[PDB]
């Protein structure tokens, strides 16, 4: 039925058939990549063409390829070979987590370093760890994985208590080499355990929670159709899903009176990276790109009823490619209901003696992922008066270090000779707009203080402006909470029953962007988490504000290549990037398994509406 | 026997006799405010003496007074007359709402303005304005209240879709004369009504929502005992109620396995304004202190269950005074309940193979309250993991005016010719800190990027560095959400297991803070809104930023004149103000009711713990 459909088993097995058909999956190739592909611009009328992307790994050290199929006419559209050193290496691979401690285990420096700290190999984890580019000419066009080490002292041990400082190995996973060992002397091994299920640590366990009952007498209040098209309380969408991106919503839209009225086509997080801020050798390479070098959907957890979600459930099960094209099943991957939100409007007035109250809701979408040691949340928010949320929560464990005698500038201590690198979680939201349709601008909103005098006698008033963003090269944008800057994407023509563009208005939470030196690697690898807010215009090929291959990936590709092009976004088919982050010194209160923070942003109907759109929620 | 129990309908009826009998309440007397005294410093080996304090107005032009009581051994302890043009007029009067309209109603000046304008006296609201301190000399000493003109056209009829703009009236209520009748010209009275429960507006009720259930089969996990001193998973406290501050939450503690240890000794929301930013003549002086001015607490609403508050509530039903001494109840004024509040903490790890999933949850503490066409919710969050957090919700209908033709730069339109005056709503935090007891510090923390080079030759450093408020001169601090600014109320004395002293760290919103010019009156008169954290040295007398007597007080007093006698705050007895606001150009979404929006601040363990204080939490 509809183009928008979660990928099915039958579908990716048809992949695994076109390309083996085609010669381009033979027993030595890997899956790195595998998406359904959204519908072209204008497809509306057109028959379905599902089409796939799949980037392709060979493991005997031939070239790989990104390759475009069509399951329905069983072809393949396009297959290049990539060039890695200059385009980017292939996302990291599960089956590659194991690799790095593997062949470390019979290299001798690697022994000799052990050895030095009295540490046995067996019990010595070591963490695949994307590489970045740095300044180690061999690596280029080597698929590259760094190892950190940890101690495990049994099976169940967290091995996180016990990081192995001054020392880094570098490991080429196709060759199956070492290249490099570097340590810059012995650490102390933290020794006190980390294992918040120990009930030494956790002491006895609380008996004072009474259990609180959600429940849903009459069934929830939303529909499911086609498998992931949703409908609630006036909002309709679908609810996609990507192994890189996680949960992606398309086609928001709000039936307001006679008319569905769109306002986002796709919203997803596009990327989101981990820099830290530890200038030890040992780690000062460290940038994690959750999304586009490890593919963050690919890790979604199984959400448990009745503890990772609660109340009336109701679940998705999306399915992804493994690394040989075989489908495989997320069970409960994605969670959906509708929650309380307190208070929606309340008046009770001196005059007319009439008192009124409405309760609010929102719809939930979310999923939850796991990247080594962290896991995260993902959460997007429908409410009743038209206000699209977007959360993450952080959890898991932090990334430790040893914590240096002398104290550091740039580590915390969490438990006795126990560090923490300081870093941050920056996140990009790519929002393809369609406010009432895919006629938008965007417009940059501040406060405009105004000085006493003439016309502001008693110096009482204040005001405020808006820039239209006119072109791609005027459209990068940061925050300014002092002057309560915000983001208005309106549609010039559609106007409200007042004679005003319709529109909504994005409200950052104006935390940091990227903190490290504009010259860093970084910085240019991450570029758009230098700044808050990008425009571009739309394009079939721009979907990752770091470009489609990360991993290993210099500078040259993602946003700041695509906003060169310098295109009108004036009432054109515009496209918004919002940068948000969470900066990290981590707390003792985050050790031994860290309590959620959370971070997001949203956006608010601005004169989309010709009034108030919930008056129509009744008392009961 | 707790000093901390509200008051009781027997103590005011006390207050009232013991007044009464000195002499001090004949009929031309009315309360204005009464408020039971918090317990001293070290009062503490000491038998009970509950103080109340009252202000009482006197309507026949004698001088209001200050008294405080004893109603525990039925005596006055102190009663001095006040100079109201020296110290400032007293609180509006609830029984004063009427007067401005029934005043002008046999005012030949008022009359002719509405016959001009062709309104039927009798249909014509007129709101109980306060009046600020401007330039009219005539006003110093004298008990004003300014009027505006909303038109009712029935009983049931919201005036405020029906504004009269070009006409506004200045009465002293005392003397009852029209001091001044302003007519700047006619502006049509915009017609369409507001009327949010006719179905000629709101349509067809919605059908769609299904129920959703909020139970606790074995009721809450919190006790109350003493009538309002909570115990709830591990946090301990006493909900206070106060006619001008509403609720207060007083000695909020942690149990940590042995001790109790404080951390805030009273939260409060000590003032909030609502200054206007449009520059007519007709608006110009609006500023309404809600709290200062007006007092929040004696309006507070009776709270339906399934309505206002959902699930297993408990509520709290505080007593007040009326005018004449009389105890008032204000039934279920208070909502007590814990509800979900999703992931608490979270991780699968890779190496142990153990899933770990934990349930957050919040106590909550609310109150909602009406002051004419506004209405807040005020909420008090404690987290399990130590988090403690307010967050006020404001909903209402917007105050509004004729929108010109050819448009404002200083008013949004609504509707057809109905315009919304931009304003702010800026709240006053007082948080008298008790971390770990009341040697406390605070420290303003900023991020520290960190240039490429030598000891940093990757430049992906970051730190942060944190600078010790010492002296009340330098304890006026501003936002700077770019380089993620907090500030950090520590214990220098008492040391967490890694030596660092324990602290609490505050997360401002970074809302833009009062935008009227710095040499305004109402810059003046709300000096604590031009500032997002100030830090005093704890006295006595010193419990609200704007003063005891805000109402047309000529400026200065509260904040500038504690902070002027710049007293050691480096590990002393010290109190917390955070200013926080909204900054509202009101939307066409917010008529004709508006939706709620929100604004607040929260505080986090920073090293308070050893580590998590939620690892004893059961899976569930
Ligand atoms: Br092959
Ligand atoms: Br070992
Ligand atoms: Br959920
Ligand atoms: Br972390
Ligand atoms: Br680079
Ligand atoms: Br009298
Ligand atoms: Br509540
Ligand atoms: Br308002
Ligand atoms: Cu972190
Ligand atoms: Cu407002
Ligand atoms: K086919
Ligand atoms: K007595
Ligand atoms: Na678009
Ligand atoms: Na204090």
């Amino acid at each position: 039925a509809s183009p928008f459909r979660l990928a099915s088993a039958g579908e990716i097995s048809e992949v695994q058939g076109i390309l083996r058909t085609a010669g381009l999956l033979g027993p030595e190739k890997r899956i790195a990549y595998l998406g359904v592909l959204d519908p072209a611009r204008g497809a509306g009328s057109e028959a379905e063409d599902r089409r796939f992307r799949v980037f392709i790994h060979d493991v005997s050290g031939a070239r790989p390829q990104e390759v475009t199929v069509s399951v329905t006419n069983g072809t393949v559209i396009s297959a290049v070979e990539l060039d890695t050193a200059a385009t980017g290496e292939l996302p990291v691979l599960e089956e590659e987590f194991e690799v790095v401690e593997q062949l470390l285990a019979t290299d001798e420096r690697w022994l000799k370093a052990l050895a030095a700290r009295n540490l046995d190999v067996s019990k010595v984890r070591v963490a695949p760890l994307s590489a970045g580019v740095f300044e180690y000419a061999e690596e280029r066009g080597r698929r590259i994985l760094r190892g950190l080490a940890f101690v495990q002292d049994f099976p169940e041990d967290s091995a996180w208590a016990h990081p192995v400082d001054g020392l880094v190995a570098y490991v080429d996973v196709v060759s199956k080499e070492v290249t490099r060992v570097i340590d810059t002397g012995v650490f102390p091994v933290p020794a006190e355990h980390g294992n918040y299920t120990d009930p030494e640590l956790t002491g006895p366990l609380r008996t004072t929670q009474k259990p609180i009952s959600i429940t849903q007498p009459e069934g929830p209040s939303f529909t499911v159709t086609g498998g992931n098209h949703i409908e609630w309380e006036k909002w309709s969408l679908d609810v996609g899903f990507d192994v890189r991106e996680g949960v992606v919503l398309h086609n928001i839209a709000f039936r307001d009176g006679d008319r569905l009225r769109p306002i986002i086509n796709r919203a997803s997080i596009a990327e989101m990276v981990v820099p830290y801020g530890d200038p030890s050798p040992i780690r000062s390479w460290q940038n994690y790109f959750d999304t586009g070098e490890y593919l963050v959907g690919q890790y979604a957890n199984s959400l448990e009823l009745g503890c990772d979600c609660l109340g009336d459930i109701t679940y998705l099960s999306p399915v992804i490619s493994d690394a040989f094209g075989n489908p495989r099943e997320i069970r409960n991957g994605i969670c959906m209901h509708e929650e309380d939100w307190g208070i929606l409007a309340k008046h009770s007035d001196l005059w007319s003696g009439i008192n009124y109250t409405r309760r609010n809701r929102r719809m939930v979408i979310s999923f939850f992922t796991t990247i080594g040691n962290y896991d995260y949340g993902f959460y997007w928010y429908l409410y009743l008066d038209g206000t699209i949320e977007f959360e993450a929560k952080a959890t898991g464990v932090v990334f430790t270090s040893a914590f240096p005698e002398g104290g550091s500038d740039n580590i915390s201590q969490l438990a006795p000779g126990l560090g923490a690198p300081f870093h941050q979680h920056i996140f990009s939201a790519r929002l393809d707009m369609a406010i009432d349709g895919f006629t938008n601008r965007v417009e940059e909103e501040d406060v405009v203080r105004q000085t006493m005098g003439p016309g502001n006698e008693r110096g009482n008033a204040f005001s405020r402006k808006r820039t239209v963003l006119t072109r791609e090269s005027e459209a990068v944008r940061e925050a300014d909470a002092r002057t309560g800057r915000t983001w208005i994407i309106s549609n010039p023509e559609s106007k409200n029953r007042l004679n005003e563009p319709v529109g909504y208005k994005l409200h950052a939470h104006n935390q940091p962007t990227l903190l490290a030196d504009p010259g860093s690697s970084i910085a240019r690898r991450a570029a758009f988490a230098t700044k808050d807010l990008w425009v571009t215009r739309y394009a079939d090929d721009e979907r990752y504000p770091t470009g489609d291959f990360v991993n290993q990936h210099s500078g040259g590709a993602g946003l700041p290549s695509y906003i060169a092009q310098d295109r009108d976004i004036d009432g054109q088919d515009i496209v918004v990037w919002h940068t948000f982050g969470l900066t990290h010194f981590p707390r003792v209160e985050d050790w031994p398994i860290m309590p959620v923070d959370t971070v997001g942003f949203k956006l608010r109907p601005e004169g989309f509406f010709d009034r108030s759109p919930v008056l129509d929620v009744p008392a009961n």
